[PDB]
């Protein structure tokens, strides 16, 4: 019997608002399905659930979570449902979800990350859907969309985004899975201009606004050469024009 | 005259060998939540589950951090010699 509130048949039932800095304490063996709403944890400690062989839904929405631990999680890799909503993460440690991997909705909704780490996230194969509700981040390391392998379900309305090349693999992920078609995702990104800004609908596969392209082999296999070739070109003419 | 004192979600990680040099009758002592991990500091911890084997109960299973960042080990499994 926990101390904090009810606990219910089922997976189990667990307690929301509770608000604790780190984690509302809990003595069982048979809690599983967690609610864990309106919360103030900040960092999860190690170990948190080892206990709980076996979990199902976490329910981890409007927090203070600014970073976690890699070994909190490490008896839990049955989860299938987890939600970051509202949170304030500055960056995700390194072996946090690395452990599990079957889960398959991921909500991250309202994160402070300047960016997000691909060897933290983990592979998650089961991952499909992931949201982004009033997240301030501004740019994703393309290596979250390649290790994620069955990602289809994109949720980002409301970003302090700035249009250009640190939204072209957000680009990439729209155009190979339309789901901001639908009339609830309305992600916007704010122009170069600070005056103007454009939806996301707006920026086209090509959207050409700046930094095109970063590496190019066609002149890459010319580039190392063409001072030399210059310098012998001009020691030609000169030889020639005497 | 002290007998039972607990540690739960406490953050420490290095416990001092004179807090046991003091206490003649800690025979109660709870972990549960603690960011420790398994070095020399715990040496004295191990010595006091060595003396009391409280953590055989299933509501007492407090962990380490061990030296590896991905691994996790419980105390229980850190035996006597602890060749770490």
């Amino acid at each position: 019997c926990p101390e904090v509130c009810t606990c219910v048949p089922g997976g189990l039932a667990s307690c929301s608002a509770l608000s604790l800095p780190a984690v509302p304490p809990g003595l069982s063996l048979r809690l599983r399905a967690l609610l864990l709403d309106h919360n103030r944890v900040r960092a999860l400690p190690p170990g948190a659930f080892a206990g709980a062989g076996a979990l199902q839904r976490l329910d981890l929405r409007e927090n203070g979570l600014h970073s976690v631990h890699v070994r909190a999680f490490w008896g839990l890799g049955a989860l299938q449902l987890l939600d970051l909503s509202a949170n304030q993460l500055e960056a995700l440690a390194p072996g946090t979800f690395a452990p599990l991997r079957a889960l398959r909705n991921l909500s991250l909704a309202g994160n402070r990350l300047a960016r997000l780490e691909p060897a933290a996230l983990g592979a998650l194969p089961l991952l499909r859907s992931l949201s982004l509700q009033d997240n301030e981040l501004a740019a994703l390391a393309p290596g979250l969309l390649g290790r994620l392998p069955a990602l289809d379900a994109l949720h980002l309305r409301g970003n302090p985004w700035g249009c250009g090349c640190a939204l072209r693999p957000l680009c990439a992920w729209l155009r190979r899975h339309p789901l901001p078609a639908s009339e609830a995702e309305t992600v916007l990104c704010v122009w170069p201009g600070r005056l103007t800004l454009s939806p996301l609908t707006a920026f086209s596969d090509a959207a050409f606004s700046h930094c095109a392209q970063p590496l190019a082999l066609r002149d890459l296999a010319v580039v190392y050469t063409l001072g030399p070739a210059s310098f012998l070109v001009s020691l030609a003419s000169c030889l020639a024009l005497g």
